[PDB]
């Protein structure tokens, strides 16, 4: 028999993405290496291990769509709601959705895609927002060499363990 788990976590270490489709704003590599660092932000600090899928169905299905883009959550057109992803899971679970009617950028102006994804990616592993204005996981979007804060990593390391610790 078997409870269900106390939180929501992914019930195995080994997860796949798919980037389904691509912002203008960036280009195919650079989109890429964006969801590439923020996924490894993660799996530095756990025992994660994140695949990149070039087609199929994928633990964390990521896309870019603007308004209403196939959920309860639709977009809002420029600044306002960035991103959202869900919480470990089936089907919707895990996936990260971006607002394409933002400026998605690898530099401080418009929204940092990384910094956005890296956050994003906490949702779709079990973490909810910090109280910490320091965490990745805060509310807010504001930018700053990136570490994760202290913050992000306990509680990250709550619902996977440290993984390899050196
Ligand atoms: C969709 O809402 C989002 C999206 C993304 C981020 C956040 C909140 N965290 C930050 O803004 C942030 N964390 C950091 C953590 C470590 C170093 C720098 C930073 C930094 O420069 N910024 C909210
Ligand atoms: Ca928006
Ligand atoms: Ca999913
Ligand atoms: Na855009
Ligand atoms: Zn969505
Ligand atoms: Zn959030």
């Amino acid at each position: 028999y078997n409870v269900f788990p106390r939180t929501l976590k992914w019930s195995k270490m080994n997860l796949t993405y798919r980037i389904v489709n691509y912002t203008p704003d960036m280009t195919h590599s650079e989109v890429e290496k964006a969801f590439k660092k923020a996924f490894k932000v993660w799996s530095d600090v756990t025992p994660l291990n994140f695949t990149r899928l070039h087609d199929g169905i994928a633990d964390i299905m990521i896309s870019f769509g603007i308004k209403e883009h196939g959920d309860f959550y639709p977009f809002d057109g420029p600044s306002g709601l960035l991103a959202h992803a869900f919480p470990p899971g089936p089907n919707y679970g895990g996936d990260a959705h971006f607002d394409d009617d933002e400026t998605w950028t690898s530099s401080s102006k418009g929204y940092n895609l990384f910094l956005v994804a890296a956050h994003e990616f906490g949702h779709s592993l079990g973490l909810d927002h910090s109280k910490d204005p320091g965490a990745l996981m805060f509310p807010i979007y504001t930018y700053t060499h990136f570490m994760l804060p202290d913050d992000d990593v306990q509680g990250i390391q709550s619902l996977y363990g440290p993984g390899d610790e050196d």
